[PDB]
C-alpha cells in the first residue's frame, strides 16, 4: 500500500454554532465569517481544533472543491458518512481519524462518539446554518415535518440547499445541534427529505 493519504480533505472553520436572532425575525440572515469576509472562494483553503461549523474541502489539480461541512463540539468532529466514507481529515496540519459511524443514519464522528445534543419536537422551528459551496454562511429558519419510519418516527426538513452543504448543523433555539443537513431519505409518497438525527424514536 501507500503511506500517503489517498485524498487531501481539509477542514476550514466558517461560523460559530448559534441560533441567529435575525433569522428568527426575517426567516434568513447572513452570518459573520472572518477581517470581515465579503465573498467565499471555494478553491482556496481559507491543540488547534475548536468548536464551530466547518467546510470540508478536497484538493485537486484545479484547487479545492467543497464536498461537505460539519461541526466540531467537545473535541469531536461530526459529518456525514456519504461525504467522507471514513477518510482521514486534516486541519491546519493536524490529523483527525474516524471514531464512530452509522451508515443508516448517514453519520460519522472523528475523535470521540456523538456529542450533538439538540432536540426537536413537533411544531418547533429550527435553523439550518448552511455552509453552501461558494457562499458565506447563512442561517435559514424552517419548520421540520414529522415522518413515520419502519421502526418509529423521525423529523425532516426540505432539501433546499446545495448537496455540498451536507453536514451543516441544524440548530434548535438553545443553540444545540438537532442533526446535520443532507441525510436524504425516501418517503413512501415519492419525495426526498433531509432526516434529522436526534429526532429519531425507535
Amino acid at each position: 500500500g501507500s503511506h500517503m493519504l489517498e485524498a487531501d480533505l481539509e477542514l476550514e472553520r466558517a461560523a460559530d454554532v448559534r441560533w441567529e436572532e435575525q433569522a428568527e425575525i426575517s426567516g434568513s440572515s447572513p452570518i459573520l465569517s472572518i477581517s470581515i469576509k465579503n465573498e467565499e472562494e471555494e478553491q482556496t483553503l481559507g491543540a488547534e481544533l475548536e468548536d464551530g461549523a466547518y467546510r470540508i474541502k478536497q484538493k485537486g489539480i484545479l484547487g479545492y472543491s467543497q464536498i461537505g461541512a460539519g461541526v466540531y463540539k467537545e473535541g469531536t468532529f461530526h459529518t456525514m458518512w456519504h461525504v467522507t466514507r471514513g477518510a482521514v481529515l486534516m486541519h491546519k496540519g493536524k490529523r483527525i481519524e474516524p471514531s464512530w459511524a452509522d451508515v443508516k443514519k448517514d453519520l460519522i464522528s472523528y475523535g470521540g462518539g456523538w456529542k450533538l445534543e439538540g432536540e426537536w419536537k413537533e411544531g418547533e422551528e429550527v435553523q439550518v446554518l448552511a455552509l453552501e459551496p461558494g457562499k458565506n454562511p447563512r442561517a435559514v429558519q424552517t419548520k421540520p415535518g414529522l415522518f413515520k419510519t419502519n421502526t418509529g418516527t423521525i423529523g425532516a426538513v426540505s432539501l433546499d440547499f446545495s448537496p455540498g452543504t451536507s453536514g451543516s448543523p441544524i440548530v434548535d433555539k438553545k443553540g444545540k445541534v438537532v442533526g446535520l443537513y443532507g441525510n436524504g431519505v425516501v418517503t413512501r409518497s415519492g419525495a426526498y427529505v433531509s432526516a434529522i438525527a436526534n429526532t429519531e424514536k425507535s
